[PDB]
């Protein structure tokens, strides 16, 4: 058996040439989508998954919401394959966050 999703790819290399700092947003643009029930951002071919808000300063605290560029070879080979090939390139541009018409495999399951 063999983990895609082990991180084998961190940031910020030549490996991995995406960048490794983790990005925050104070409010979701429209080129961003939402994937598997989670939010993503597709910045130049690179994918982003969040890993939560972010809060800085205190009092009034900042929150941000932080993505944090995905480790995993089996996110970025979703991509290679044409299946956020399909779905990350929609116009859509509409004042909300992008929904993705993909939502894993599943057609075994329900």
């Amino acid at each position: 058996y063999i983990n895609p999703l082990d991180g084998t790819y961190p940031p910020g290399t030549e490996q991995n040439p995406a960048n490794p700092n983790p990005s925050l947003e104070e409010s979701h643009p429209l080129n961003t989508f939402m994937f598997q029930n989670n939010r993503f951002r597709n910045r130049q071919g690179a994918l982003t998954v969040y890993t939560g808000t972010v809060t800085q300063g205190t009092d009034p605290v900042k929150t941000y919401y932080q993505y944090t560029p995905v480790s995993s070879k089996a996110m970025y080979d979703a991509y290679w394959n044409g299946k956020f090939r399909d779905c990350a390139f929609h116009s859509g541009f509409n004042e909300d966050l992008f929904v993705c018409e993909y939502q894993g495999h599943h057609h075994h399951h329900h």
